[PDB]
């Protein structure tokens, strides 16, 4: 049978996001008693709930399979959940299909290789070390600004997320006086169903308000970048910008500049945010377990521990849909051609088959089997440059702490999309 509806909207609808406690839970009810369900929410379109670590590996090993943005019809999946309005709005604004960017999580294979190729190599952990001291002077300037400012703060929008931000754009090439701008669209764009995010030029209560939302701040991006690939194709620099601004096709020929506009749009966003909300996560896990944060003070070499367990329990980066290319049969039940799945990427992380105690924070996991960055070949392709920015900040910073007490309510971004902190009021005892 179909999902139990309550259990189903908790996890499909973005209000069921607004708190962990509910939502873990319904992840935890499925995997006990109905891993492979389909969840059939009003206003979607049916989607089988892929919460099993085991079931998200066998989907993302087999992209012939389950493509992200329909194969070789291109865009008629889209590879972000959106209620069924919202993607006719985009398919009114588009002309019949959902490819708003072409970015890599809207791209099937072989199209998907060969533009990731075009960043593959920078992404590498050898080919980002030339950047660690940039980042430590980064980190150092944030955390001299922190001691600055005295221990009562939100740890989020008062600390965590200028670090990331920072790194990204340097490393990126955009100028430091528009970080701001950059950081309202990247609210804009992580925000479309939160109610305290909503753009002012959108109906905010029309049932494609999403959808619009998401189209509006994509055109303010691409007003942006478009400069900024002009810019570079004219002057190149030594930055990510001009790597992908000036980037050429086999038969010498630019890729199309939307393809810039999608690299830079997911580096913009998902290029800080994540790390933000990881980091802001484990200043909390370590106000719960002040004995870790003793532990990782008395032996740096546990940060990057720290680290992997922080990415697990938080796992900001909630779901990306697939669609079936052809029936499928997996734990005993039948995937039909053209079904959509959701992959819980936050419940794959709590799977008790791979976790001892998955709800416990234990920095012992080793190896820690979290699947944070997904998996198959649209896995995280700036996973390296997080653990590194983490790692860098963590270092810098756990010397200059002694305690951390949240001081005030926590909130979360309501999305099932990209999640995580945007409040953590916190007291701080300085060394
Ligand atoms: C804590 C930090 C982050 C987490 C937890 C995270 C998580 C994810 C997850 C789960 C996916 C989807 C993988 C899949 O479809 O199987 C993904 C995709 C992606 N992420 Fe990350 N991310 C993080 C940081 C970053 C950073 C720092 C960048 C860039 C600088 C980035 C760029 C991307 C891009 C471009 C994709 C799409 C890849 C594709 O579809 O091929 N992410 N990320």
């Amino acid at each position: 049978a179909a999902i139990p509806d309550e259990i189903a909207r908790q996890i499909v609808l973005p209000e069921g996001h607004k708190d962990n406690v509910p939502l873990f839970e319904a992840y935890r009810w499925l995997r006990e008693n109905q891993p492979l369900g389909q969840a059939r929410v009003e206003g979607y379109d049916p989607l089988w709930l892929i919460t099993k670590y085991a079931d998200l590996m066998e989907v993302e090993r087999q992209p012939q399979i389950f493509a992200a943005g329909g194969g070789e019809d291109k865009g008629s999946n889209n590879p972000i959940l959106a209620n069924q309005a919202g993607d006719e709005f985009t398919r009114q604004l588009l002309g019949g299909n959902l490819r708003i960017l072409d970015a890599l999580p809207y791209l099937d294979q072989p199209e998907h290789s060969v533009v990731k190729d075009v960043a593959f190599d920078w992404f590498r952990p050898a080919n980002l070390k030339k950047w660690e001291d940039r980042i430590r002077e980064t980190a150092r300037a944030s955390i001299d600004r922190l001691l600055a400012g005295g221990p009562d703060l939100d740890a989020v929008q008062e600390f965590a997320v200028f670090f990331p931000l920072r790194v990204i754009m340097s490393l990126f090439g955009v100028p430091e006086e528009d970080e701001p701008r950059m950081m309202a669209l990247t609210q804009d764009f992580f925000g479309v169903a939160d109610p305290d995010a909503q753009r002012d030029d959108i109906e905010a209560l029309s049932p494609d308000a999403a959808a619009q939302q998401w189209a509006a701040t994509i055109a303010d991006f691409y007003a942006y970048f478009d400069v900024l690939v002009e810019s570079r194709r004219a002057e190149p620099r030594d930055d990510l910008a001009t790597l992908i601004a000036v980037a050429k096709d086999e038969n010498g020929e630019y890729f199309p500049k939307t393809f810039a506009y999608g690299w830079f749009v997911a580096i913009a966003t998902a290029g800080h945010d994540t790390t933000a909300s990881t980091l802001a996560g484990c200043l909390q896990s370590l106000a719960a377990h002040p004995e870790v944060l003793d532990r990782v003070k008395g032996d740096p070499d546990l940060i990057p521990d720290l680290v992997n367990e922080s990415l697990r329990i938080v796992s900001p980066v909630k779901h990306f849909t697939r669609v079936a290319l052809q029936d499928y049969e997996m734990r005993g039940q039948k995937i039909k051609a053209g079904d959509r799945l959701m992959l819980l990427f936050q419940s794959g992380n709590r799977d008790a088959e791979v976790f001892d105690r998955p709800d416990d924070f234990d920095i012992d996991r080793r190896p820690n089997k979290h699947i944070a960055f997904g998996y198959g070949p649209h896995m995280c392709i700036g996973q390296h440059l997080a653990k590194l920015e983490l790692k860098v900040m963590l270092q810098e910073l756990l010397p200059h702490l002694e305690r951390v007490e949240v001081s005030g309510e926590p909130k979360l971004i309501q999305t099932n999309f990209v999640g995580g902190l945007r409040k953590l009021p916190v007291h701080l005892t300085f060394s």
